[PDB]
């Protein structure tokens, strides 16, 4: 007895779809789902997706409510579709994937990932669910996460954090650290050695190393002195330069965090999705310095220092590829006379 | 178990709601309901009501598919709601009544007409359905139709025609002639003597008496002579006067029918609902004669002749009351020197 | 360079997309596309699909404007997608296929049908377009039409009619008769022997054999006598029985055509798509006889006579399979004492 | 001269409907009302209700702007409709009641509450308005609030707080403490002895007793020691248990307030309306502990202590009914060996 | 190659329209623009204007991204339209002006401001753009801003602050202080001597003089003593009176700022646009004091003191006109016995 009214019954009574029997009366108006409570309509769901309102509602109700990989990781690994779950993209307020497998009769392309239609697609498999490791072994294309070893398969250790109901966190009551595995055209594929972004935000930014603690606490000249960063242009890249009409540098989230605590600024997120590199149209409220495309990455400051200090500074300009969140991020490196002028990640 | 997808299943497989088990995939977009058939969306219902699309869809699917009284009759008798059915108003493409009894969870005010909330409402009961005659005997306010006698109740003979799936017809394979009964505050009413409108349309107008055959076949002066109608202004009232910029008369549907077969004209139906008197903004294509409010009634011509020949003609102008379709219709009667000048029904 | 404004320019100047350079100003509102002509907005396209309005507009403008197979034929042959064209489904006012190849950036899954993603799909190829016969020879799954012989392939002769801009016709100035070929998993199929429906309509029904001329001209008993059809229940199946509240029979379009020219009736097309068998909720205006699901097929009368005269009549009821428009249509055959009682196609 | 343009004139000039004469030009687009100011459109109202945009606008403009009972109190007392005012529900951004009396021609069921249609409805009456106490005495069903005694009527003292323009507050410049009276089927009905919720929110939470001050200030073990709460499971019920994947307890708002000041968490309000018990899908950001249905009530901590300490702890599990905000709230009581395991309110 | 897809390419790649070549696929659904990124739709723009979605998107993408005059200044100077730019109104989330010149083919009334259609309109010209000073000299009606002197033209020094991407700021890395010039019917027009509002907001309010520092820091009686404000009713006008049900005074933003830091309140901005005087429906959360129309102006406190101390206090009531932001603001002045009772700006 699968139906719109049953999905709404579960939302009202269990907070999400829980397979319980029951029905409530529902009204659909434009892109919103309502239910009647004691004679009046109460909004249950406002559709912000490009799917029909009643379909989006069901996929949202059926969203995965355990820690799952952040969407940027799944995108970077080429995931097209999930096996028997919905990965909800809270940055876009929409399903991470257009089609489903065994979830919803309007969006399903199959009931099980073993069906031939799924073979060309990179299917996401969750080893925490019974049977899905074995489905991955039979799939032609897929990405698998597990909490432990899988016999014979060589793992890649994933990021420490995961997404739980749209909250990115490092789990203490739950496990958010997964092993990752990937298959392409029937062959298990070695995942590259990689850095991971830290998935923090401006307001609640917390340092995760003594170097980041020092960066937030010390003055610019003292931090650069203590960590021996002369000639690496941190004044520009990390602290940002607000003296000209065009804003200089400011490409590390921690540097935005330091500035924000002292002086507010505006960030227009003109491509609002989850991605390893984020691009903002930034306007500094105190000075009027601004920049249309300011690429910002949230690396651990120790990792960025490691990355920049390993570069050859003898070329005027080159593109440097660094593996981050399993993808190749291009950095622009500008040097003059053996010193860095700038070093910044580019719009993906 | 009631459900949007089950309603759609019945529409696709049975043509309407038939209580069958099953489900089909449904999409709701732009006030329209779609179902997926072999990978593509097929429109099942476009909402033209002021109700939510999924609610209107369910009421439409649950519409009564037997011959039922035309909505104008039910309105004239003061019907507020129907017992355990939906009277679909095909002139408005919407339910004839705002609420339901035992039909739909979003619109129901009760499951049975015996509930207290129904006592003050005038409930429509259908004697063809088992138990409904006795429900009428117990109800405080109600209208009852039957096909035959009811013990201890005097009937009022209704019109010959009824509505079947939006087609108004005099039934030959099905009975469309009902007895009518009405109760107000527990008291059986004596319904008034009444004429009935004939519910015909322009393009397929069919005469229903020898006088109407003669009207369509004969020239104007031949007809007026044969039925001795000199001095009743039929030339104006029934045939129409297209000689001046304002169109004179033309208040009987048969007169429009006669003109239409020879010469086309435009009728703007600016209040599009079912009613005993209809008002049109008429523009005559041949002459350019037009009129903003032309009230038009489809009485059998013999009945209209009886009415106008039964009036006193000694006063310049007065209001004449005629019970038609059980309601009192006001006509304006204008006379000069003992003859009719015009006689027309008024917008109710 | 593809563009909304360039699509509109072609529609305004060429009647459809013709690859011409230019732009016009465009407004998008209420699922409708407008263009500005001398200071006022003129509607160019109203979206009736479940796609975004600007995407539906582009696919409509790029529709195939040569004679093409009717959508029911393509559906019956399992076609999923078209090579480098859009088959517009005029019954649904929408694209016949969800995805495209080399047509439109929002809906394309590939630029050429040789890409790997197309291998499992049944691709429609048009031998009138240069190169497409050879694309079919290399494709894994496909349907091919041609106007003449293809070296080394046995053809299946298709119907006489095809669809040109939504008009189904037997071409006189253009060829509408195609050879058909089909491949499944790289293997050329032998297409089955099949009847074809005639794709006619009620108001303009034209007989296509002497038997059909006789059916329309002669009275019922004269016709049944002349073609010796006693005992095949044509009175019920083809002519229809309007004597009871439920309408009996009336399963052949020619029988509806004959009734319609004498007496009007209403057909509610409750699944409005192109299909070999059509299902209507029918209400006869003269009698009030009606039926919720009346399955109707337009076979040449001679073909229907051959089919029913080729059945064993010794069992009360059974399912009869008839290949029509390349698909297996199930008919219900009911018999009594060695004669037909009824014989009707089922909702597919 | 009541009209859309006059309602907008009052909104623009007086901040709400004030019965002033005048008109401004208005544009309606989708669900939004605009007015022209110096050549450009300015948004006056965005419709979030299920009513037509222009109707919702008028009811909003006509909202009651004096302190009124919170909607949860009116709901708990069975109020269906208000006499000659609109109680705006700021939690739902919509009218608290679907119909009106003497407010708006699209929603009125009557002009005065004495009309027979209002007799079955529980009408809300405001003794601050001239004549409404006497209307309550004549009403068959109703709820009355006053600021002082009504002769012969036995009062119930209401909550200290009321809602003023969506701000819940205990009035100092205005009176927010009302006497309550209720009638059912013509008979005055004794309102039950009741606790009241405190209607506070997480961010601005202020303690209202020394015990609440101590709870916010002291550590868990010290507070439980000082107020002798051993064996009543406050560690679970009030402080919450974040050590397992499922979040334990956390059912009092003050406990959420204490946690929030130290560590943020996410509350999905999946039924967003005013109610005595609120239910949240909660995710703790620090630990990853979460729970789909966490029922939360804002009682004065002294009241909850009084409630739980009066319970019999000798049964493994029972349902305990407590009157709160005039309604029966069900609590689940789990005990083991004479101590509380948990005690929590259930989803209404 | 100007098109919807090209506008979207620029937004995605450059943060705004930058005249770059390229295209991305775009979906329009209701009032929102999406683009496809790696198989899924990402929202680029939600239309809150009364223009068609695709037009509003292009004007937004083409918005001026240098410091520009606040919209209230342009409105006060009678500006109808801008020369070859779009002034985006971030308070209304819409273009400041309905038509354009050389921006967008759907909204342009001309390509250049020299065209005859522009002569009756007050065109905004930006002396920072090559050629626009000379266009102003040739225009019949216009407003010009420059950073420096224009030969022979007598300047008006504008406000210190300007709007950069919706951020109002006094520029340090950029110039926000302009000279202003205006022409009416071909004649340069002397701009009046004027005060300027300070364009601050409640949360981030920063004092801009020692008097404002003292007002925020000192107690009411001490501030009034130090600055000799006895008899000017500052207790009412600036500090506000919260003792009665109607809120008294509170007409200077700095006084709202002082109250807000101590006790929160609600401001309903019922005409949400940029204007020299703002009007709020205010509800004080601590007391319940409220007022439907509370007019609030953000003058430097020193300027307001200068204004009020120059008034003649010998009349019971008069209207006082003060030039502010180049417009005449009407103040109500009430006096009794040579002292101010109140002095407040009126709804523009
Ligand atoms: O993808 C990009 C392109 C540019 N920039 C910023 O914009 C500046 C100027 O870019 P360009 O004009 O040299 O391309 C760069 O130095 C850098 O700060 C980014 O952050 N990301
Ligand atoms: O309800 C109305 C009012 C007017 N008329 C037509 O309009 C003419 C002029 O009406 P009046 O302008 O004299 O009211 C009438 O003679 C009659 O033909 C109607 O048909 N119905
Ligand atoms: O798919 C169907 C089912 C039924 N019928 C019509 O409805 C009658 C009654 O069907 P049933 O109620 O016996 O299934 C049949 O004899 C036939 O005329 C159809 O045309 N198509
Ligand atoms: O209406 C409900 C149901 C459950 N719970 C919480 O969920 C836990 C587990 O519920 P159940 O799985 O025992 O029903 C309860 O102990 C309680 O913390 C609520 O807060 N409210
Ligand atoms: O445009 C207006 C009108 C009134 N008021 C406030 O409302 C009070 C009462 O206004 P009235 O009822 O005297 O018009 C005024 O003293 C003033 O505080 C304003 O702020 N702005």
């Amino acid at each position: 007895n699968m139906s719109l009214e049953n999905v709404a019954f579960n939302v009202v009574n269990k907070g999400h779809f829980d397979g319980q029997q029951g029905e409530v009366p529902v009204s659909i108006i434009n892109n919103t789902v309502y239910t009647k409570v004691d004679g009046v309509d109460v909004e249950l769901f406002e559709n912000k997706t490009t799917l029909p309102v009643n379909v989006a509602f069901e996929l949202w109700a059926k969203r995965n409510i355990k820690p799952v990989p952040e969407v940027k990781i799944l995108n970077n690994l080429g995931v097209d579709i999930a096996a028997n779950t919905v990965i909800w993209d809270y940055k876009r307020d929409a399903p991470a994937h257009i089609s489903t497998i065994g979830v919803c009769s309007m969006t399903d392309i199959a009931k099980k990932p073993t069906e031939t239609i799924c073979a060309p697609l990179t299917v996401f498999f969750d080893g925490r669910v019974d049977g899905q490791v074995d489905l991955f072994r039979n799939a032609r294309n897929g990405v698998l996460i597990t909490e432990g070893s899988v016999k014979g398969l060589q793992p890649s250790v994933g990021p420490k954090q995961a997404s739980l109901n749209g909250v990115t966190l490092i789990g203490e009551a739950v496990k958010t650290q997964f092993n990752y595995y990937k298959k392409v055209d029937g062959v298990v594929q070695q995942l590259p050695e990689t850095y991971f972004t830290q998935s923090r935000n401006l307001q609640e930014f917390k340092p995760r190393s003594q170097m980041e603690i020092d960066f937030l606490e010390l003055a610019m000249d003292e931090f650069i002195e203590r960590y021996k960063l002369e000639g690496y242009a941190f004044e520009h890249i990390v602290y940002g330069d607000f003296s000209h009409s065009q804003l200089g540098g400011l490409h590390l989230l921690i540097g935005l965090a330091k500035r924000f605590k002292e002086s507010p600024f505006e960030l227009e997120d003109f491509i609002p999705m989850d991605s390893t590199v984020k691009n903002y149209f930034i306007t500094d409220a105190q000075t009027g310095s601004s920049k249309c495309v300011c690429s910002v990455i949230d690396l651990l400051l120790d990792d960025f220092v490691e990355i920049i200090k390993s570069q050859d500074l003898s070329v005027v300009s080159k593109v440097v590829k660094v593996t981050i969140d399993y993808t190749e991020i291009s950095f622009m490196l500008w040097c003059k006379d053996g010193h860095v002028e700038t070093f910044y990640p580019k719009l993906q």
